[PDB]
């Protein structure tokens, strides 16, 4: 070990706390419990749960308070712009050590990779618009928006749509996306047509004043959410997930020079010789395979900049999006050569695993999930806090 910074796990547009979903773990799913696996092997590991459907910003603010402790502060400018509450939940703080020079590695899956990047950006640089708004209106300002925080030694992204996913361009994306939430609920053996009195799956929609009501099944809940500002606003995961939304985000969310970045690309497809299109591989999660992959492997859009390079996918995200932000980005991406460089995206390669298989939510006995996350842990723990120059 060159370092002793704990690992923090972070989910995407689906994800829940360790105590949610009757203990079925987002990180591990039907395979087991990834956090616990890592801890047992001697790598300190924690798990964040933030709003699945919320924007990367809201999630960044939630991640921060959850780490250091306090009441989630979304920023006054941001809250005024989008019309939700400035303050959210209160958290004990997973690691108050952060307020004392300590650091962390973030391992992020799916859209959690956008969130992680933005958290690094906000920690380091704060928000100019938030600082000016506070100066002009005399409102208080969260320390997240002042700049100067150095918590993150590294960020690792796994199947992250850094340039968005063409999934959002499906004519029926709205129904299909919530069908995706019902699919993951099903995986954990939770029904979507039952009005469970227990919380089960909290979408943490406190800023929007949205919550599942007594006598409301997840089917009925999702129908309301579809018509709510968490689905219709630009301050949403839905928007950040799109190609143009991802590009917007990339235009201000830059790689920190003091931080290591690792990206893992995922795919579960084969190419058809006659069509040029990609198709779901045998074994891909049932839902992706019928619903999502055929579109992802065949959808082109000349004006949007979606060509052939975008067709390979993992059932949910186009592989070409995952190695790092590129569209609207100045971030650099360098293929892993054996030396993890800092201040750049280290493309660790492409793995034959579909979205949900990489976190164990879908079975794949051919994928050694434990060896994957352990090797990763070993790698992050070998990162040198400081690197001098040499021949
Ligand atoms: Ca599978
Ligand atoms: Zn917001």
């Amino acid at each position: 070990r060159a370092n002793d910074a704990p690992i923090v796990l972070l989910h995407g547009f689906t994800g829940w706390g360790r105590e949610e979903m009757f203990g079925f773990k987002y990180w591990g799913g039907v395979r087991g419990d990834i956090e616990q696996w890592l801890n047992d092997n001697g790598y300190r590991t924690y798990t964040l749960a933030v709003g699945p459907l919320s924007s990367n910003w809201d999630r960044a603010c939630e991640a921060y308070a959850q780490l250091v402790g306090g009441t989630v502060d979304y920023g006054a400018a941001h809250a005024a712009k989008y019309g939700h509450a400035r303050f959210g939940r209160t958290y004990p703080g997973l690691l108050p050590e952060l307020k004392r020079g300590g650091r962390i590695h973030i391992i992020a899956h799916s859209q959690g990779g956008q969130t992680a990047r933005m958290l690094v950006s906000l920690l380091e640089n704060g928000s100019q618009e938030e600082r000016e708004y506070a100066k002009a209106h005399n409102v208080s300002l969260s320390p997240l928006f002042e700049g100067g925080h150095h918590f993150v030694l590294s960020v690792t992204t796994i199947a992250t749509p850094h340039d968005g996913t063409t999934l959002v361009n499906m004519v029926d994306f709205t129904d299909r996306f919530f069908d995706l939430q019902k699919a993951v609920l099903k995986a954990a053996a939770v029904a979507s047509n039952v009005p469970y009195t227990s919380q089960v799956y909290d979408f943490k929609l406190d800023q929007w004043g949205l919550r599942r009501q007594p006598g409301e099944s997840f089917d009925q809940y999702f129908e309301r959410l579809k018509r709510s500002p968490v689905w219709t606003s630009t301050d949403t995961a839905r928007y950040d997930l799109s190609v143009p939304g991802a590009e917007k985000l990339n235009q201000w969310v830059k790689a920190s020079p003091n931080t290591y970045y690792l990206s893992f690309t995922t795919e579960r497809t084969y190419r058809g010789a006659l069509t040029g299109n990609y198709y779901p591989e045998l074994g891909m999660n049932a839902f992706s395979a019928v619903v999502c992959a055929p579109f992802l492997g065949s959808y082109r859009n000349a004006t949007l900049g979606i060509d052939d390079r975008w067709l390979e996918n993992d059932g949910i995200v186009n592989a070409f999006s995952m190695n790092g932000p590129k569209r609207g980005s100045t971030d650099r991406i360098v293929p892993y050569d054996g030396t993890i460089k800092k201040g750049v995206w280290n493309d660790m390669g492409t793995y034959n695993v579909d979205h949900l298989e990489v976190i164990g939510v879908d079975p794949n006995p051919l994928f050694d999930i434990w060896a994957f996350y352990l090797r990763l842990a070993e790698q992050l723990a070998s990162l040198q806090p400081h690197h001098h120059h040499h021949h």
